[PDB]
């Protein structure tokens, strides 16, 4: 279905668990500002190629909009709008002074050289300059988009701004040399681990030796497994990748699994471990299930097969609403995706704060601030879920949309 219509339907489904005026719902149903520009670059051969770029600012009631830029050949305006709407609730759920934004360029970066990529990054900034800024709209890395491109775009923005204000704060995810932040690489996994700790505390169970079956071995998944093993007292018993997955009741070492995967191209066939399908790992007797590879790994046809006490949605939407309602019945505690993986945007906010203050924090301060933020956000969502007797995803929507509504009413944008 159309991603934007799906996001609007999700917001409308959330709207009936809270008292929100019709005018506010109609306001939140459409992005406040959408910018579509031509992005011309000189290719290596010498020809000029024009690309289509997007920058959607859904809502800036709570502050400047935040959201990454994805370089994908299948990128559409509808997807960018849906993701900007999602970023609004994402930043609202962790109580950030941010709004929701999103950008994108319809391009295949694989067919682009380094110089062509830098030209594209600089031309995108030269085109969307008038609607971005450290207090207006702060982009970030996304799919096929990395700190190198952030450094290039930051440099272009500083050249246009003539170093008048803090140009480091215009974009996040930059390298450490130019206004980068420590703790950025493990932000999503660290936040997910904090939320898993809070969820286990809510369930009133001890984590000394409990099984965890991480699904996926990306930047999310590998670090999620490593931190679950490291400072959580847990026991990694199953990890998986696109090619396959492994299982060991005795225990597992995430680092030895990662180096084997890097030296062979996949985790599959880890010595001393039984190779199992990703489906078999999804339905495995564990306490924490943490999908961090791809969305929609849990469906109605297999939702009943999950026995995990906690399902930590590190991936961006791995559970469907049908499976959501099915899994709520069994008593399985669910952590919504835009609450579980909010550590990335929280550390991006920390980077922006350090940039605007001109003062940079150590790893320990970043970790502690993120710990407090994630703990507060999870407890706010869970108390709403228990008080209203609703699904954790619905409670997170109620919290985020309520925050944005309150900001909109206080600005006077809407009356009722
Ligand atoms: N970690 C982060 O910084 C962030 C995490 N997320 C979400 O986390 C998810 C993963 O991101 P991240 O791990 O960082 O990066 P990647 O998506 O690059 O890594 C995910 C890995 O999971 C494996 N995988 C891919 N598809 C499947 C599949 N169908 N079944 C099983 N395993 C699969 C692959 O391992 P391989 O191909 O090598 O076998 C892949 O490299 C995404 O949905 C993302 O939106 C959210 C925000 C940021
Ligand atoms: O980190 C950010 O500010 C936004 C990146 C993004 O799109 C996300 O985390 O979903
Ligand atoms: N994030």
């Amino acid at each position: 279905i159309d991603p934007f219509e799906m996001a609007v339907k999700q917001l409308e489904r959330a709207a009936q668990y809270m008292d929100i005026s019709e005018e506010a719902l109609e306001w939140l149903k459409k992005p406040m500002r959408i910018v579509e520009v031509s992005v011309p670059i000189e290719m290596d051969d010498g020809s000029v190629k024009v690309f289509t770029g997007f920058r959607v600012q859904h809502n800036w009631a709570r502050g400047p909009t935040k959201g990454g830029i994805r370089w994908h050949p299948a990128e559409t305006l509808s997807t960018v709008k849906a993701l900007a709407t999602f970023m609004t609730w994402k930043v609202a759920v962790v109580d950030l002074p941010y709004g929701g934004g999103k950008g994108g360029i319809i391009v295949n970066p694989k067919e682009l050289s380094e110089r062509e990529q830098e030209r594209l990054a600089r031309a995108y900034i030269r085109a969307v300059y008038d609607v971005i800024g450290p207090w207006t709209d702060i982009p970030a890395p996304d799919v096929y988009t990395n700190p190198k491109i952030m450094g290039w775009m930051m440099d272009e923005y500083e050249t246009i701004m003539r170093r008048k204000g803090p140009a480091f704060g215009v974009i996040t995810g930059k390298p450490l040399s130019i206004g980068g932040s420590l703790g950025r690489g493990t932000a999503t996994a660290q936040g997910a681990i904090f939320t898993i700790r809070e969820a286990a505390k809510a369930l009133g169970i001890d984590l000394k030796g409990k099984k965890i079956a991480v699904q996926g071995y990306g930047n999310a998944g590998y670090y999620t497994a490593k931190l679950a093993k490291e400072q959580l007292g847990m026991t990694v018993v199953a990890v998986s990748d696109s090619r396959g997955g492994i299982y060991n009741p005795d225990g597992l070492d995430p680092d030895e699994v990662l180096k084997w995967k890097r030296e062979h191209g996949s985790v599959k066939d880890f010595p001393g471990a039984t190779n199992i399908t990703n489906e078999e790992l999804l339905e495995l007797e564990v306490d924490v299930l943490a999908p961090a590879a791809i969305e929609e790994v849990i469906t109605e046809k297999n939702a009943d097969n999950i026995k995990a006490k906690i399902v930590a949605e590190v991936a961006n939407g791995p559970v469907t609403p049908e499976a959501d309602d099915i899994l709520r019945e069994k008593g399985i505690l669910q952590i919504p995706d835009f609450l579980c993986n909010a550590g990335g945007v929280t550390v991006s906010y920390f980077e922006w704060v350090q940039n605007i203050n001109g003062y940079y924090w150590t790893e320990e301060e970043v970790r502690e601030k993120l710990d407090k933020k994630m703990t507060k956000a999870f407890w706010e969502v869970y108390n709403t879920h228990k008080d209203k007797n609703i699904h954790m995803r619905d409670a997170a929507y109620v919290v985020a949309v309520s925050r944005v509504y309150q900001a909109m009413k206080d600005r006077g944008w809407v009356k009722k």
